[PDB]
């Protein structure tokens, strides 16, 4: 249970680019936003499917040598869940 975010960070032009026009061109169509923050551009892809997600995720790993990914699953992300 919760949203797939794939937090994209390479610096090289070719990196960002690749995913950038694969998002729009997979059918449907990814959301996405890149924002140059601290120095570095961060591509922040927004997935409602999990197949969506992981063709996402291995095309960064594919396409891009030059990828630090991490995917931040928002929906179960709580700290310490209260049992009591």
């Amino acid at each position: 249970m919760g949203q797939w975010q794939i937090k994209i960070y390479s610096e090289n032009e070719r990196e960002f680019r690749e995913l950038i026009e694969r998002l729009e061109e997979e059918r449907p169509s990814v959301q996405y936003t890149e924002t140059t923050r601290n120095g570095r551009r961060q591509l922040t892809i927004r997935s409602n499917d999990k197949n969506e997600v992981d063709r996402i995720l291995e095309e960064v790993r594919r396409k891009v040598p030059n990828a630090r990914v991490r995917e931040t699953e928002t929906g179960s992300l709580e700290h310490h869940h209260h049992h009591h």
